[PDB]
């Protein structure tokens, strides 16, 4: 029920939130990015609704910034939602190839373009993505913006608390939690997927609560 948020983050980066109604945790937001390369935009993370999709992409399109592809961070439809929509408007959706298997096991649209392996240049040196290990879900990635030194976290990224355990790797995460720290530690700012931004401390804050949740 509220409103798409589109808010300026860093230069060429935007970050989007959308929201839904989830049995059992009330309204929840959900952080994506829009960054932009030599004035085109790439969607990271799409809404959790072709809605949503839509009015992100028409806000960037209407002021003169074509889509050049979204990249999909986990297969949960608040990264995956407006992959269909996006794929109807020929726009590139990339995900990796374990994301695009889990979506097609869930009965939904796969993503256009798939990776695999540890570090993927969705743009050389401008948008890189990188897989940690299991955590929230067993193909959670996050993207790193080197010129702005900024990591979206997505959904791996859990400050305060773990979040939705439905299919996560609560054995695993520690272990991609210190890997995570270990290299994004130079992080200016990491844009978590339910949290709001803040600084590398979240990572640590993750880290804690994932060995904190293994405990249980
Ligand atoms: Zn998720
Ligand atoms: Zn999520």
């Amino acid at each position: 029920l509220p409103d798409l948020k589109i808010e300026k983050l860093d230069e060429g980066v935007y970050v989007h939130t959308s929201f839904e109604e989830v049995n059992g945790w009330g309204v929840v937001p959900k952080h994506g990015l829009v960054v932009l390369v030599n004035a085109e935009a790439y969607l990271i993370d799409t809404p959790f609704t072709a809605k949503d999709t839509e009015k992100l992409v028409t806000w960037f399109v209407e002021r003169g910034y074509k889509i050049k592809g979204s990249i999909s961070s986990h297969f949960h439809s608040d990264s995956t939602g407006g992959i269909e929509w996006l794929n109807s408007r020929s726009i590139p959706t990339y995900a990796s190839e374990l994301t695009n298997e889990l979506l097609k096991k869930d009965g939904k649209v796969q993503a256009t373009n798939s990776f695999s392996g540890v570090n993927y240049w969705l743009v050389k040196n401008k948008i890189e993505v990188f897989y940690p290990g299991p955590g929230h879900t067993p193909d959670n990635v996050v993207v790193w913006l080197p010129e702005r030194k900024i990591l979206f976290g997505g959904c791996f990224i859990k400050p305060y608390g773990l979040g939705n355990l439905g299919d996560a790797n609560i054995e695993a995460w520690p272990k991609s939690a210190k890997l995570l720290k270990s290299k994004y530690g130079k992080a200016k700012l990491v844009v978590p997927g339910h949290s709001e931004v803040g600084d590398a401390s979240l990572l640590k804050l993750t880290l804690e609560q994932a060995v904190k949740g293994l405990n249980e």
